[PDB]
DNA sequence: GCTGATGCGTCGACGGATCC
DNA sequence: GGATCCGTCGGGCGCATCAGC
C-alpha cells in the first residue's frame, strides 16, 4: 500500500510547456521545519511561488534564513492576534503580486492568520490553513459555519479572475483520498459535514481537484500520516493538502504532485505545474 | 538566558463481537 | 472460523507559558 508519485507533467493537454511552479507545504512549525531542513528541500524544488501553513510563527520570529531567498523576494506572512504559536499561514514569491491582502472578510477584527490572497497578472491565488474540526469534533459547527463563509467569500474572488486554491483544507474528500475510511467517519477531516463542505466548494465557486481530476481512480496518495504509530513508513496516510482551480484553468494545467519523500512535517508538500 | 515541565492543539492498533 | 465491524485507548510533535535557577 505504498505509494510512488508518477514522474513530473511538464506540458498542458495542447502542448505548452509549464511556466510557472506552485508548491504548497504545511509545515507545522516553521522554525522547526527549517531546522529540518526543508527550506534545502524548497531550494531543489524552485518553486515560482511557495505557499506555507500552520507555521505557527508571528513575522518577528521569521528564521533569517527566509531573508536569503533570492528567487523568493515577495514575502507575506500573517499569524493570529490571539492564538500564537498556532495556525499561521505564508506566501512567498519571485514576481510581486498586484495586491495582497488577509482573511475572508473581517480579518481586522479578527486576525485568524489562516488566509492570504494574491492576485497576479492571469489569475488569483488564495492559500488557506483551515481550521481544524477538533478531537472529538469538539469545533465541529465553527468548521461547518466557517467553510460556509470561505465558500461565499471564494466566489466572490472568482467571479473576476481565475482562481487557484492551495493549502491544508483538513478534509479528506472521499473515501479514496485517506487509507482507514470507515474508522473515520466520526474523526476530525472525514466527517459528512466536512466532505460535504468540500463537495458545496467544488460545485459552488465552481472549482476543480487537480489532482483527482488527473488521477480520478489513484489510491493510497495521501499527504498527511500521524506522527504516531510509524503511520508514515506504512502509508497510513489522509489527502488533507489540494490545489482547486478555477475550470477556465484546467487547459492550463499540466500537473498536480505529491511529494511523498519531502520530510521535516507531517505533512509532505505538493506542487503544482501551470502552462500560462 | 536556558532547560524541561505542563497545557493546548491535533487516530491507528487493538480486542472483542458479529457475519455467514 | 476468517473476514469484517465496532468501540476503546494510548499517544508524536511543535510552540507558549511557567518554575527553577
Ligand atoms: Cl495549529
Ligand atoms: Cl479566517
Ligand atoms: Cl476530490
Ligand atoms: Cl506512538
Ligand atoms: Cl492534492
Ligand atoms: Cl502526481
Amino acid at each position: 500500500a505504498l505509494y510512488e508519485d508518477p514522474p513530473d507533467q511538464k506540458t498542458s493537454p495542447s502542448g505548452k510547456p509549464a511556466t510557472l511552479k506552485i508548491c504548497s507545504w504545511n509545515v507545522d512549525g516553521l522554525r522547526a521545519w527549517i531546522k529540518k531542513k526543508g527550506l534545502d528541500w524548497v531550494k531543489e524544488e524552485a518553486p515560482d511561488i511557495l505557499c506555507l501553513q500552520q507555521t505557527k510563527c508571528s513575522e518577528n520570529k521569521l528564521p533569517a534564513e527566509l531573508q536569503e531567498l533570492p528567487g523568493l523576494s515577495h514575502q507575506y506572512w500573517s499569524a493570529p492576534s490571539d492564538k500564537e504559536g498556532y495556525s499561521g499561514v505564508g506566501l512567498l514569491s519571485r514576481q510581486c503580486p498586484l495586491k495582497v491582502s488577509y482573511g475572508i472578510g473581517d480579518e481586522e477584527h479578527d486576525q485568524e492568520g489562516r488566509v492570504i490572497v494574491a492576485e497576479f497578472d492571469s489569475f488569483v491565488l488564495v492559500t488557506a490553513y483551515v481550521p481544524n474540526a477538533g478531537r472529538g469534533l469538539v469545533r465541529l459547527e465553527y468548521r461547518q459555519r466557517w467553510d460556509e463563509a470561505f465558500r461565499k467569500f471564494l466566489k466572490g474572488l472568482a467571479s473576476r479572475k481565475p482562481l487557484v486554491l492551495c493549502g491544508n483544507l483538513n478534509v479528506a474528500h472521499e473515501e479514496i483520498d485517506l487509507r482507514n475510511p470507515k474508522g473515520n467517519k466520526k474523526n476530525a477531516g472525514f466527517t459528512p459535514q466536512e466532505r460535504q463542505g468540500f463537495g458545496e466548494l467544488l460545485q459552488a465557486v465552481p472549482l476543480a481537484d487537480s489532482f483527482r481530476h488527473l488521477y480520478p481512480n489513484t489510491p493510497y496518495a495521501y499527504t498527511f500520516w500521524t506522527y504516531m504509530m510509524n503511520a508514515r513508513s506504512k502509508n497510513v496516510g489522509w489527502r488533507l493538502d489540494y490545489f482547486l482551480l478555477s475550470h477556465s484553468l484546467l487547459p492550463a494545467l499540466c500537473d498536480s504532485k505529491i511529494r511523498s519523500k519531502a520530510l521535516g512535517s507531517d505533512h509532505c508538500p505538493i506542487t503544482l505545474y501551470l502552462a500560462l
